């Protein structure tokens, strides 16, 4: 909501953000992808997204609702799907990151919604 108290959000964020990060079991979305390992990547990815950049854009009030908190994690999984082929550690990764988030989102959007 527009009133709502942005502390007890914020934290929640921080708590969702943590537990989002622990499924990074392959390390691959917990920092921006190296663009000088990786020189095409923005030919590609209009918009890159990690874990680092989402606390980074947590703590700078940049999520000030849930939605474009989600739509940012959404974010790391759709960029890998995108780049990357099916065939690959990445994409796998990914799959598995987009199963396993989906599970912590939804009980987190629960706890936001009785904020409001
Ligand atoms: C999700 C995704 N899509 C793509 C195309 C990539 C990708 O190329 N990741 C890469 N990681 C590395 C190595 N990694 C090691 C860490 C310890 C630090 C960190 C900055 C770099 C090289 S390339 O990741």
């Amino acid at each position: 909501s527009m009133e709502m108290q942005l502390t007890p959000f914020l934290i929640l964020l921080r708590k969702t953000l943590e537990q989002l990060q622990e499924k990074d079991t392959g390390n691959i979305f917990s920092e921006p992808v190296p663009l000088s390992e990786v020189p095409d990547y923005l030919d590609h990815i209009k918009k890159p997204m990690d874990f680092f950049t989402m606390k980074q854009n947590l703590e700078a009030y940049r999520y000030l609702n849930f939605d474009d908190f989600e739509e940012d994690f959404n974010l790391i999984v759709s960029n890998c799907l995108k780049y990357n082929a099916k065939d690959t550690i990445f994409y796998r990764a990914a799959v598995r990151l987009r199963e396993q988030g989906g599970a912590v989102l939804r009980q987190a959007r629960r706890q936001a919604e009785k904020m409001g």
